[PDB]
């Protein structure tokens, strides 16, 4: 049993989602039986995306491993069921890093150290030790093809592909086609300059995806294959979709994964999609519609809650109705107050770092609690729910984080080294997944309908515990604690209808196939909020 | 007075000598009264030539500020006298490891770190910080036109040319024009191939040096011109010599140094080259012959002795006497004997390191002492000296360093922390220029004509001083010493002709306009040694 | 059977003997019983070479058919017996021409004709029309990948391909790896950049012929194999030689051969190159050494000439005679005299165009003739040798040829309809290609051919004036073969010598190192013995 690889590669432009193509054509494999794996290979000099911006990268996605990675294998966990770590995800940086200590330490024996074969060997390592005990894998090249930050991985995969053979390797490559106005057509010569510019770097290849804004026509895809090497079968057309979880449908009707498994040699069932064409009808047959309001600092940019985002989304699909996210500055709160939070069936404060915008994010918190409107705070939403209810309803004057003001009176938010109290008191970054035990008769209880729990965290400040027995006693309750130091995880409020605050985040786990109890019962109680009007 | 830049690249193959071809026009630069400086741009990985071996790589070349840089920087210091330093020599590995660092202390602010620009940056900085301060400056970029390791050295001089502008940089670019039998003629596709490689990249060379085993036809560079864009008075024509300093005088004759003053806006008087007319002259017109044997363990790269090879051809100019340089595996004396050093005018040992062939080397510092046959030892050849004094005339059996040895009974050799003696008994890397204090009545200070005198360094190993005064006693005389610990630098036989060795490389300094005092009498001793035969 | 395909092209540089390699390799194909054949794609905008001067591309190879050529089908016949034709050689100008023709008349139905596929396919039509019909195709194409001229060429062969299968298609890309004494090592690094140039256009090569001044070592040949997608097995080094012949047994034992019969599927004997071991043994042990003048007007490119030096050397083999060409110019005898003839064997004046460097052949022709030293003139070299014995012997003062001069008194050689008389009395045309000529009883060549009638190959306009023939016959001048209906004179002798013969054929573009040619083998024979008596 060979392990087979599939290397994905963009041509013309970079905006094509190629990391969506290949998740899709995983999710068509995986539904014949396969065992199948996707890696993302990131041509940018950062070690890991751990110490890049939200406002420029989008979200940070974590792995169960505690691995920072890309967001597109956010992508791969909600196609398919195989678990992302480390070993899926790394960059430019990582390789030189590792090929630079090699060095230094003398593990060349004094030879002269080059891109090839140093570089390249360094590459195929990796991709050798994340796609081994597979039957496909999928590696996804990021960059445009004729860049100069991609041509180590390229050059690396063409070695590869000579030494395990074609019999057991693909390229598959995703140009755009795009159409004019002028001539009422689509062009396909930015795909024939692009496969030069791939042959030109000795990569022949095998599969062409054609990216449009409408579907290609069998006269274009026929002009591509006779200028490029390729049979017409292996041209494959994929349009603009309103809906991502349809391209998995738009490939298999296309013959994609017929023409794999026959080069592969895979004699596997025919795919079973009955999954995906359940999340397409529970989508384009909502029976409601709700607006859920999310407030943050880093909206700017929405790819910064790309997670969070898609997990409100399937809450919609397991309860049909339809969520109408709305983008709103938590500075905005500051300056115009919270007249821009009324007409909202909810309200969700995601995670963040930095002071920024904060003293909105306690307001909104606030906002929520008087008014009865179902929340949902994650990492920084649990912080400013603490510090809202500490300062407002405990009385605590001028309670903050040390991450905000570190000489305050009242940390309810502090690292476990920074604990003490109103008086001075003492006593005598977690990554990844991590069990947390549920109170019993709470919210989250329920919903989860289990007694332990495992969700991904990425934090350093914790809830003080020298300051949660004045804030229990105020009337709130916490119903997840985990470790032996026994942290909070979870906070409610009973005396509201919907109001749920954690600090993992529970983004990193819905999928649109199974959901998210978490996100399922927020918008549940969305709606319910809505009917009340 | 802006700084000029002329940027050096090559075509075709590699083996061009862009770095000899750079040296020499720096040469008639700096014999118009201009202030000229080279550096050097390597593609490896590795971050300075100090962890790579002399069989692969050549010569360790060791500035005045003690960086262990390439041996194109030994080429600079024997055509220009300006001073090379750590800032006139950088690799790949030395960018990405500033890059690396700067993203882990999160210099660039959450950024996205990129070869564009970040690494192109780092770049610009260094050539920048290396040629401000000089009115031209030449940038060898290593590597070939068209791979991949070159790339982000090419991107970054094209934008130092937009920004510095036309007016103060030239892009020079050597290509290979090679003889058919064939047709008898000379072939340009490849040049004409090579500059459209340039073009791709977006760089439009300005000056042709076209490399051969004979001069290029005026019919040949009239083609080159029209294909490249090139005027036909930019394309010079480099035949191949027999003398490398002939090479500035060939330049000068077909005004590349006109074309470049022109360009630069720069009015100097004309190069005045009579110091390379004597040099010709002088080695054009030798009135002896002699046969030097160097004996050592990386003679199967005759350019890890790159330096030391060029020191003994400046001896025989200042004595009018041509060298023979003889190449001798001191391995092959450990096995068929002294009978491969009969013959020979002189010996001398060049520096190393491991006990690979050094028990041959001490043979043949025995050889030449006991037949009175001059005999020079540098770091290594100190050392082998040292012992066959200690072990055959001091009678220390087994007398070794331990670097090869480490528990011998008698440590001639060894680290500043290893010292002891005979009993066990103890007392209560030098890179880079150091002065040294000379003995009166020595030869070298006979020869140096002067107190003190300043070399460079490149060792580990010093002399036992617990283990001196015994060998001294045996009638080996001391001739130099420095620091603060008074080491032993160079040491002297004087019951025979000639016996010098020291601890510093003196190849160094070695210039062919200005020779050394240390192999002028070296070389001179080896003539008179051929005359009483 | 399928007929299979060998895409043969060059790269770095253009002077690597693209036709002499693939020449070999079809030497070799057709010594295991296949049916081989090559063809030449030019990409000149010469119609045909006919056009061109012999100074510029080299000589003008003439085939049976009367297709004038380029010179590499001249080593096509040299080393397989497959007869070529005018399908075997075509230029770019050749498929513009085709194309502009078709269009002007309407063909394409009000299309708009463009590279791709009008050009493209006419060159497709072309290859296929020429191939199919045999086991294995060898098509040169000509030009060096990565310019401007080849781009058609290669955008066809490359749909070719995709056609007809890689079960039946391969591609042979010759490099250059040159030798640099500054390192002591050959280098790879203009193979590379070739192969990458050769893949940006769409073609992945699967053999790579090396060529360098040396052998090229494993370690070089196992750099290029990583670099280029090609098995270490396909890239074959190919030195250079002193003897062309012994190419296909270089090719034979580095597995060329084996490799491309494994992927055509091919099921043959293994090859039997004894008829190239010979000829490498005769031309290794000769037992006699001549030196033989050519005296013409091209000798500064010496590929002018390059059918009849090859036939001086084939009749060196049959003779065991080691053969010196010493090429001397035409104009050099006019202003410095004969005193540059002297220490010659024989003496060969090939053929030519233009008065320029003629009266310098008269006077070598007459050398050759009173000091009794073997003669032999091709087409230009029997009018000359025909103008000395009529201005010399028959004494007819400045005789001459219309081509030189149109208005002289005698003019021994003209066009027919320019025949006429020293009086002005008339009587009551570019022969090509191969044509019977018939041979006289009691002449010199008749024993040498050993046959009544020959076929030889044409090029020339200007004939033989028989107006004028017999007064020069009575002066004692034989004719030794005429053909046609016309009896044009083909061949001459001079009796009062012991080997002088002229001909208006081309008798070198028949010559072949396995078989030789009569005509030379007797010239060189009688240079040998002329030596034999100083
Ligand atoms: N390698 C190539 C490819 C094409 N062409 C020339 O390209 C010309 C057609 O140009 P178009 O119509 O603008 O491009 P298209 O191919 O039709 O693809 P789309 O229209 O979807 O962008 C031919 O005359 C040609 F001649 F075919 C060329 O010269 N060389
Ligand atoms: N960009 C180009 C350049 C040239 N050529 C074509 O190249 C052809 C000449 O090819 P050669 O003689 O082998 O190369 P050379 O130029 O003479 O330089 P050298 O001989 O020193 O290597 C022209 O017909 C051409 F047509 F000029 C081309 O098609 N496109
Ligand atoms: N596609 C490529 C190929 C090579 N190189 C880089 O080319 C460099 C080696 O340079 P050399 O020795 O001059 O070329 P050679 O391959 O050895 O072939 P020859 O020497 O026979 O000409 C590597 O560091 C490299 F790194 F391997 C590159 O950067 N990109
Ligand atoms: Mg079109
Ligand atoms: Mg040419
Ligand atoms: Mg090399």
């Amino acid at each position: 049993m060979t392990t087979n690889y599939i290397f994905v590669t963009g041509g013309v432009v970079s905006s094509l989602g190629k990391g969506i193509a290949a998740a899709s054509l995983a999710a068509i494999l995986e539904a014949r039986g396969l065992n199948v794996t996707i890696m993302k290979l990131d041509p940018y000099i950062n070690v890991d995306p751990g110490t890049m911006s939200p406002i420029q990268h989008g979200e940070v996605f974590v792995t169960e491993d505690g691995a920072e990675t890309d967001l597109d294998l956010g992508h791969y966990e909600r196609f398919i069921r195989t678990k992302m770590s480390r070993r899926n995800n790394f960059t430019t940086g990582r390789i030189y890093s590792d090929v630079l200590r090699k060095e230094r330490r003398g593990d060349y024996l004094g030879a002269t150290v080059q891109v090839i074969p140093h570089i390249t060997n360094a590459i195929k390592e990796r991709v050798l030790e994340g796609g081994e005990g597979h039957d496909v894998v999928l590696v996804e090249i990021g960059g445009t093809v004729g860049d100069i930050e991609s041509l180590p991985f390229l050059e690396a995969i063409r070695q590869m592909a000579v030494e395990i053979g074609r019999e057991h390797t693909l390229f598959m490559h995703l140009t755009l086609v795009p159409y004019m106005a002028a001539s009422g057509e689509v062009k396909t010569k930015p795909t024939q300059h692009s496969v030069k510019e791939l042959l030109s770097i000795g990569i022949q290849p095998d599969i062409l995806i054609c990216r449009s804004d409408r579907a290609v026509p069998a006269n274009e895809r026929a002009k591509i294959a006779l200028f490029c090497n390729v049979p017409e079968k292996a041209v494959i057309s994929l349009k603009d979709v309103d809906s991502i979880y349809k391209i998995p449908g738009l490939l298999k009707s296309q013959g994609l994964d017929d023409y794999i498994c026959k080069r592969f040699s895979l004699n596997c069932p025919e795919a079973n999609l009955s999954e995906w064409e359940q999340v397409i009808f529970e989508e384009a047959n909502p029976v409601s519609e709700v607006t859920i309001g999310m407030v943050g600092k880093y909206i700017e940019l929405p790819d910064a809650y790309k997670s969070v985002i898609e997990a409100l989304k399937h809450g919609g699909l397991k309860n049909r109705v339809s969520v109408n996210i709305k983008l709103i500055d938590s500075q905005d709160v500051e300056t115009r107050g919270v007249e821009i939070l009324k007409g909202l069936d909810a309200i969700l404060v995601p995670g963040g770092f930095g002071y920024r915008g904060v003293e909105g994010m306690i307001t909104t918190a606030r906002f929520a609690r008087e008014n009865n409107i179902p929340y949902l705070g994650i990492c920084l939403g649990m912080q400013v729910a603490l510090i809202d209810y500490a300062r407002h309803v405990a009385n605590m004057e001028n309670a903050n984080s040390t991450e905000f003001v570190p000489d305050c009176k009242y940390p309810v938010v502090a690292l476990i080294t920074e604990w003490r109290d109103e008086n001075g008191n003492v006593e005598v970054m977690r990554l990844g997944a991590q069990q947390c035990q549920l109170v019993d008769d709470s919210l989250v209880r329920q919903l989860y309908n289990a007694p332990t729990i495992v969700e991904r965290h990425r934090h350093r400040y914790e809830v003080n515990n020298m300051l949660l027995k004045q804030i229990e006693d105020a009337g709130l309750r916490v119903a997840g604690r985990s470790g032996d130091d026994q942290l909070v995880e979870i906070i409610e409020v009973p005396n509201h209808p919907w109001f749920v605050a954690c600090q993992f985040h529970p983004e990193f786990t819905s999928t649109p196939r199974d959901g998210h109890p978490l996100f399922a019962g927020f918008v549940k109680a969305a709606s319910e909020f809505q009917k009340r009007q």
